């Protein structure tokens, strides 16, 4: 039926999730191996964890050429072969190298990998925006997409099992053991990557300046122009403080109280696997849900409001407190925050880019937009580390509440697509003129 199409975009969405996310969990480990002493350089651990979504945009742009130049079965199966190639190049980095070299290995393929991801990732949100043409598209979306939150899930729930594997071992003094860890960490995600490559087998100027020609046109007028603009800025401003804070979870769960000078290398890498678990377990995971159970009765556009508006509460809280009020309070805020993340800006700025556009444009307008958010990706990802040495987390964090605040006012450039058919309105639109 139709329904084993779905589940195969959503298994997408979590090697994708898994492997993007992952990072946060690997570089406190690459820490411990390779720069005991100090942390990581701030300039390299940014560009390592910006490189997997710098890929993306550049693997949605090439697979797009190469998809529009030759069609889809040019490219179904190869964007998979290239994050399995690029997750074994990663996870088989020299372990007798220098850590500097080390970590410009990892960087360079995850771009890689980053490439491979960057290809699947609109195409899973089309073929069902397209097919569904139902009030029950939104709730199909964000099924699919929810996808994302437990590949992060996935991804704490196996470090802290890996690490618990591995107490006992460096409890007895083996404490290099913890780059066997960051391996099998990565490595693990080669167990559906090859399951779903087994299951996914068993005039071109002339028409692009046609298809350019309408597009310009449409995006010409006022009330169809602020829909684009709405959804570009939406996606981009999410981007900044959602992949600014879940790439460098770990970072920020080390002001709060989870990293100390107390106990061992197992104490230390278990809980700040523990925080990361709770965070992810009770906060960024279940706010998928609760959109998926009240996009098709609130609507879009109040989910992003809420969603922008409540996010940016509790980064006030953080920014305003974190030097000064203890753990618990902290961990609570920062919990709050990633599910207002996912239920609210992140999870309707992504469905809202899919439905808001009528089909004979809507390949540009949700790529311009999905574009537009990886831009906001890279850069909190690209100098996330660096303002927080040159600036302290603080004065971050207050970058991160304004771009909420810019995302509530934005949203009111949108119009609500609950209940709405793209291709009708355009269909009267026109009628009426
Ligand atoms: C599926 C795609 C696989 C991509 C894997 C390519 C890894 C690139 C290897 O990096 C190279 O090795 C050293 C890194 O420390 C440096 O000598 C050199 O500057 C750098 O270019
Ligand atoms: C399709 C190309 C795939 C090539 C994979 C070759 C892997 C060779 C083994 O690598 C080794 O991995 C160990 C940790 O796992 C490190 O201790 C060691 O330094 C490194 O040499
Ligand atoms: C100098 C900055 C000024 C920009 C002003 C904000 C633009 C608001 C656009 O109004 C729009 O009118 C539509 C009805 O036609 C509503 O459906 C939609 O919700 C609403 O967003």
């Amino acid at each position: 039926p139709q329904i084993k199409l779905v589940l195969l975009a959503g298994v997408g969405f979590f090697l994708d999730a898994y492997d993007l996310f992952i990072i946060n969990q690997v570089a406190p480990m690459l820490a411990q191996v390779y720069f005991p002493k100090t942390g990581l350089p701030a300039q390299r651990q940014d560009l390592m964890k910006a490189a997997a979504n710098i890929g993306c945009v550049v693997g949605q742009v090439m697979f797009g050429v190469l998809g529009d130049s030759f069609g889809r079965k040019f490219v179904y199966g190869k964007e998979l072969i290239l994050i399995i190639v690029a997750t074994i190049f990663q996870m088989s980095a020299p372990s007798h190298w220098d850590g500097n070299r080390v970590l410009t290995w990892i960087t360079i393929c995850r771009v890689f990998l980053g490439i491979g991801i960057g290809g699947d990732y609109p195409m899973s949100a089309t073929v069902v925006s397209d097919r569904a043409n139902i009030h029950r598209r939104g709730t199909l979306l964000c099924f699919i997409f929810a996808n994302q939150g437990w590949g992060s899930f996935v991804g704490s729930l196996v470090t802290i099992v890996t690490i618990s594997g591995f107490k006992h071992r460096l409890k007895s003094g083996h404490t290099h053991d913890v780059d066997k860890a960051w391996r099998i960490l990565i490595g693990l995600s080669l167990i559906p990557a090859f399951g779903t490559l087994y299951q996914r087998l068993t005039g071109v100027i002339a028409s692009k300046k046609a298809h350019w020609q309408e597009f310009v046109a449409y995006f010409s007028t006022w009330n169809h122009f602020r829909n684009l603009l709405g959804s570009m800025l939406g996606w981009f401003l999410v981007d900044i403080a959602f992949y600014g804070i879940n790439l460098n979870q770990s970072v920020v769960l080390a002001q709060i109280g989870f990293a100390g000078k107390t106990g061992d290398v197992y104490d230390k890498l278990f809980q700040l696997a523990t925080g990361n678990i709770i965070v992810t377990a009770l906060g960024f995971l279940p706010g998928y849900y609760f959109t998926l159970f009240l996009i098709d009765i609130v609507g879009r556009k109040k989910l992003q409001f809420m969603g922008f508006i409540m996010s940016g509460l509790f980064l006030a809280i953080l920014a305003g407190e974190i030097d000064h009020i203890g753990k618990g309070p902290l961990l609570a805020c920062f919990t709050f925050m990633q599910f207002f993340f996912n239920f609210g800006a992140n999870t309707t700025t992504f469905i809202v880019a899919a439905e808001l556009f009528p089909t004979r444009i809507r390949a540009s307008a949700h790529g311009i937009s999905a574009a537009a958010g990886k831009c906001g990706a890279i850069l909190s990802s690209l100098v996330f580390n660096q303002l927080k040495a040159k600036i302290g987390t603080s004065a971050v964090l207050w970058i991160f509440f304004s771009t909420c605040i810019l995302g509530f006012i934005s949203t009111f450039l949108i119009d609500e697509t609950m209940g709405v058919d793209p291709d009708e309105k355009d269909l009267e639109e026109r009628r009426a003129r």
